[PDB]
C-alpha cells in the first residue's frame, strides 16, 4: 500500500510542477525576441517533463523502486534546469543593452547551484547509512532469538 | 468498478492536460509574429485534445477497453506534439536572426523523441507477455482440478 | 440521486472549461492587432459559455432531461468553436506575411471537424438502439411472469 | 443546514469567477493602448466583484434570503458585463484599421443578450408558479386531516 | 475548534486572493510603459498582502481575536486598493491620448467606493448590537435560575 | 503525527507560492526591456524557492525541527524579496522617463519592510517565552506528585 502512495505522490506532483514551468518558459521565450545553449536548455527541459508525464499515464494501469528512480531523477533534474534557464534569460534580456548587469546573474548562479546539488548528496548519504544501519541491527536481533533458542 | 475508475482517471487527466497546453501554444504563437509545418502542428494538436474532451462529456452518461485506447492514444500522441511544437517555436524565434542556434533545437529533439516512443514499446512489450502468461497460469490450474476431479 | 450527480458533473465541468477558453481567446485576439468571421466566432463562442454558466447558478436552487440537453448542446457546440477559432487565428497571424502557410490551417481543419461531429452521431446512434433494446427485453420478461401467473 | 450550504456554494463560486475575469480584463485593457463607455464598463464591473468578495469575508463570522439576493444579483449582473466588455474590445482592437468587422460584434451581441435575460425570466416564472402550486396542495392536505378529525 | 477554522478560512483565502492580484498589477504596470501616486499604490498594496501571507506561516505553529483583526483589516484594505489601482490604470492607459475618457474612471469610482466602505459600517453596526443583545438575554436567564434557586 | 502534518502544510504551501511568483517576475522582467541589483534579486529569489521545492521532494521519503527552520527561513526570506523586486520594477518602468515617480517606491518600501521584519520578532518573542513558561509549569507539577509520593 505504501508503495502505491509513494508513486502517486510522485505522479501528480511531477505533472503539475512540470507543465506550468514549461509553459512559463515558452511564453517568456517569445516575448524578448550562451546564444546556442539557450535553445537547448529550453527544449531539453521540456522533455524531462514529458516523460514524467507519461509515467503518470502508464503507472495507474499496471520493480516499484525502479520506476521510483525515474521520477526523483527527472523532477530533481528539472529544478536545476529551471534556475538554469532563468540565469540565461537575464543574459538574454540584458545581454543586449544591459550586458553589465547580466554577469551578476550567471555568477550568482554558481553559489546556489552548488549548494543545491551538494545538499542532495548529504541527504542521500545519511539515507544510505541507515540502510546499512538497519541491516546490522536486524541480523543482531535474529541472533539473539537464535542463541536463546538453543 | 475498477473499469469506471480507470476511465475517470483518464477523463479529468486529459481535459486539464490538454486545455492548458493548447492555450499556452496559442498565446506564444501570437507573440512572435518549417514555415508551413508550424500552422499544421498547432491546429492538429488542438484537435487531439478536443476529442478527448468530448470523451469526458459522453463517458459519464453511458467496450470499456476500446474507449480506453482512444484516451491513451490521444493523450500520448499530444505529448510528442507539445515538445514537437516547441522545437518549431525556437525555429520561429531564432529562424530569423538566430538560425544558427535554432538547429540545436530540432537536432537535440531526435535523441529524446526516440527514447520516448521507444520506451513506450518496451513497457507495452512486458505487459503483453503477462496477459498471455496469465492465460497459461489460469488454465493450468483448471486442468489440475479436472484430473483430480475425475 | 443519480439525476443530481449527472447535472453537477455538468455544472462545474462547463464553467471551468468555458471560462478559461474565452479568456485565452480574448488575450490572443488583442495581441495580433475570414476578416469579418473572426469577430463573430469569438463573441458568439463566449455567449455559449455564459448561458451554461448561469445554468449552474439556477440549477442548485431548484424536466431534468430537458435542462440536460442545454448543457450537452452548449458544451459540445463550443468544442467545435474553439478549434474553429484557432483555424482562423493561424489565418490571422499568418494572413499578413505568412498567407501561404495559412491555408493549411483551414484545409486540415475539415478532416478533424468531420470526424468530431461524425463520431458524435455514432456514439449517439448506439445509445438510442440500446434504449429500444432494453425496452423490448423488459416487456418480454414481464410477459413471462404474467403468463405463468395465470 | 441547507441554508449555509446554499450560501457557501455562492461564497466561493463568486470569488473565483469574479477575480479571474477582472484580472483578464485589466491585462487586455493595457495591451491595446464607445470610447468613454470602455473605461466605465471595466471599472464598474470590477466593483460588482469586489463587494461579492467582501460578502465572503463577512458571511462566515455571522436575513439569510436577503444577503442571498446580493450574490445572485451581483454575479448575474457581471456575466452581462463580461460579454459586454468583450463586445467593446472587438470595437477597440478593430476600431482602428478593422472598423468594418467591429459592427458584427455589437450586432451579434443583441441576439444572445436577449436570450440570456429572456431565459432567466422563464426559469423564474416556472419557479414562482410552483411556490403557489405547493401552497394550494399543502392547505388542501391539512383540510383532509381536519375534516376527518371531526 | 471553531477558533482554528475561522483563522484557517482566513489563512488560505488571503494568500490566494493577494498573490494573484499583485502579480496581475505588476504585469499590467510594465505593459503600458496621479503620476507619482501610481508607483505608491502598487508597491503598498503588495505589502498589505505580504504580511497577511506571513500570518499564515506563523499561525499554524502557535489573543485569537487580536490576530483576527489583522486579517480582516489587511484583506478589506486591499479590496479598496485593487479598485483604486485600476482607476489609476485607466488614467495611465488613456491619460496619454485618451485623457477625456479617463476621467469617467475616477469619477465613477467614488460612487462605488463609498458604498463599499459604508456598507461595511452598517454590517458591523448590527453585529455590535447583537453582542450586547446576547449579554442582556444571557444574564437575564441566569437570574431566573438564581431566583427560583432560593 | 502532528509532525508530518506541520511539514506537509509547509511542503505544498511553499511550492505553489514560490513557483507562481518566480514565473510572474520572469514574465515582467522581459516586458520592460539599481541596474545591477535587478538581475541579482530576481535570480537569487528563484533559488530560495527551488531549494524549498526539493525539500518537498525529499521529505516524504524519509531532526524534524531542524528541517522546519529551512522552510520558515526560505519562505519568509522570499516575501521580503518579492516586495523587494517590485520596488525595483517601478524603478525599471519609471527609471527611464519617470525617475521622479520612482523614488516614492523605494522610500515607501522602508516603512512596510521594517514592520514586516519587526512583527516577526515580536511573534517569535512571545513564542520563546512560552517555551520557558511551560518548562517551569511542567517541572512544578512533577514535584507535586513526587512530594506526595513520599
Amino acid at each position: 500500500w505504501r508503495k502505491l502512495q509513494l508513486s502517486r505522490a510522485k505522479l501528480k506532483a511531477s505533472s503539475k510542477t512540470s507543465a506550468l514551468l514549461s509553459g512559463f518558459a515558452m511564453v517568456a521565450m517569445v516575448e524578448v525576441q550562451m546564444l546556442i545553449a539557450f535553445a537547448i536548455c529550453t527544449t531539453l527541459l521540456v522533455a524531462v517533463a514529458m516523460l514524467a508525464l507519461m509515467i503518470s499515464t502508464c503507472i495507474l494501469p499496471n520493480l516499484h523502486w525502479y520506476i521510483e528512480t525515474a521520477w526523483a531523477f527527472s523532477t530533481l533534474l528539472g529544478l536545476i534546469l529551471f534556475l538554469l534557464e532563468i540565469a540565461i534569460l537575464c543574459w538574454v534580456k540584458f545581454y543586449d543593452l544591459s550586458p553589465p548587469a547580466a554577469w551578476s546573474a550567471t555568477v550568482v548562479l554558481i553559489p546556489v547551484m552548488i549548494i543545491f546539488m551538494a545538499f542532495a548528496i548529504h541527504f542521500y548519504r545519511s539515507l544510505v547509512s541507515h540502510k546499512y544501519e538497519v541491516t546490522v541491527s536486524g541480523i543482531r536481533e535474529l541472533e539473539m532469538l537464535k542463541e536463546q533458542m538453543e
